[PDB]
């Protein structure tokens, strides 16, 4: 006896089109508050787009992402636009194509291989510290600062040293190809990319430049402290052979796309919360000072992650309030039942870390910043999928441990060398694209500790 999904209140004629455009994050929370855990969003005018379903329960998220993963596919139009824009890499691939890619890439994402990149993160963070030590204003805009820093960390991990050259090209090329794909995947009309419109021409020129850069970097590595491009080029097994040149580029691009804004968002918001919460900052500082030796102390290592649990708890709470992926899209193959509600075959649907992380059934006083929610005991008192920023199940984030290594060890250096104080508006307005979008500045004063 499957129930029908309630339609989220919206415009009499346009449905949720205006609400999802103006304030999608507030629309998602209202949908749960007024209509429940399985809802349907209507578009207008009638006949433009099929109803998009939404699952906000932890148990429904476990079903969509893990228990019944086979019924929920990456067949949404957005995924097709990303594949056309950056190639059919590990994030967008499905079936046999994905299985061969997973067989060849998983070896590069082992805890030991990832832990080997700890010194690169520590060096990049010490570099940011020296630059911040010479800021005459003593102030930073964290969204902008962490956007640069995160690309530098993932790019050092990918391409090694002296790649500020490649950084500036990627910095200006990749975001445009992502916007092109996001805007087309969410659009109600799609003129072919071959069509010679000014926008489609600009995107193909952007693609050419980035593709050629990637191919040159990859071809230089065709000729341990090895970079990830070197290990992707040397990936091979008996059944799958090795990755081709197009396959190599698709993975480099997907790693850059999946690790640049995601880690930036987490770093900026963790630092912003610590800037607005002095007691929690003092706790992270006393922990950093005890493990690394204080201002002017030693570089953090991968093993220091076990000795930095409050910082880990601050990060998880930042990713609860500010999930870098606020929604995860899927498409139903066959009729399904989630929380007693029917999700039809062919239906585009989405789980939302943004809503489930603020759900009153799992989160007391959900908008309060409290790292103590992530003690092992508190985690046991709540369902597993109440917190899922890296997703879950077979398609969970492969760089989850890398992101935590870069965040914990990164923030450890910055808190060991600087005190943070929020300046100006502390409420950063938020939107949603591929990732959580900052629609406001996160200003902060950096005070050198030595
Ligand atoms: C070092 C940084 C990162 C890298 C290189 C990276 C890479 C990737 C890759 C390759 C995938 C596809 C995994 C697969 O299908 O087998 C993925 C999935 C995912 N990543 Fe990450 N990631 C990083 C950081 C983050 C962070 C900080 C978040 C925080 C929100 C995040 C959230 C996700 C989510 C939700 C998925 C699942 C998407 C889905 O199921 O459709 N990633 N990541």
């Amino acid at each position: 006896g499957a129930a029908q999904a309630p339609i989220v209140a919206g415009h009499p004629l346009l449905g949720s089109m205006n609400d999802l455009l103006n304030d999608p994050l507030a629309t998602y929370l209202r949908a749960r508050r007024d209509h429940g855990d399985v809802v349907r969003f209507r578009a207008g005018p009638p006949g433009l787009r099929a109803d998009i379903y939404a699952v906000f329960s932890a148990e429904g998220a476990q079903q969509v992402l893990a228990t019944e993963s086979g019924n929920f596919r990456k067949d949404n139009v957005f995924y097709g636009e990303l594949r056309d824009s950056v190639g059919n890499g590990l994030l967008t691939s499905q079936d046999a194509t994905y299985l061969r890619q997973r067989r060849l890439v998983q070896p590069l994402f082992t805890r030991r291989r990832v832990d080997g990149y700890a010194g690169q993160v520590a060096d990049e963070a010490a570099g940011l510290a020296e630059a911040w030590r010479g800021i005459p204003g003593g102030g930073v805009e964290l969204v902008g600062e962490m956007h640069r820093f995160a690309l530098r960390v993932v790019g050092r991990i990918l391409f090694g040293t002296d790649m500020e050259t490649t950084f500036e090209v990627i910095e200006r090329t990749l975001p445009l190809l992502q916007e092109y794909a996001l805007k087309r995947g969410l659009a109600p009309v799609r003129t072919p990319r071959t069509w010679p419109t000014p926008a489609n021409r600009r995107a193909a020129r952007t693609q050419a430049e980035l593709f050629a850069l990637c191919d040159g970097i990859i071809d230089s590595r065709r000729n341990s402290g090895e970079d990830l491009v070197t290990l992707l080029v040397r990936a091979g097994n008996a059944e799958d052979g090795s990755l081709d040149a197009a396959e190599l580029r698709e993975q480099v691009l997907i790693f850059l796309l999946a690790g640049h804004e995601t880690t930036a968002t987490a770093l900026a918001f963790a630092l912003h919360l610590l800037a607005r919460h002095p007691e929690q900052q003092r706790r992270v500082r006393d922990e950093a000072d005890r493990v690394l030796g204080g201002p002017g102390g030693r570089a953090p290592t991968a093993a220091d992650m076990e000795a930095l649990p409050y910082l880990t708890m601050v990060l998880k709470e930042a990713m609860r309030l500010y999930p870098s992926a606020p929604v995860i899209g899927r498409r139903a193959v066959a009729d399904a039942e989630v929380d007693g509600v029917r999700i039809p075959a062919g239906a585009d649907l989405f789980v939302s870390p943004w809503v489930t992380h603020r759900h009153p059934d799992y989160w007391p006083d959900p908008e309060r910043f409290d790292p103590e929610r992530f003690t092992p005991e508190a985690e046991a008192g709540r369902p597993r999928y109440a917190w899922f920023p890296f997703g879950g199940g077979p398609r969970a984030c492969i760089g989850q441990h890398l992101s935590m290594l870069e965040s914990v060890l990164g923030l450890a250096v910055l808190i060991r060398e600087f005190e943070f104080e929020a300046v100006g508006e502390e409420e950063v307005p938020l939107g949603a694209g591929i990732t959580l979008l900052a629609k406001g500045p996160a200003r902060c004063r950096v005070i050198p500790r030595s």
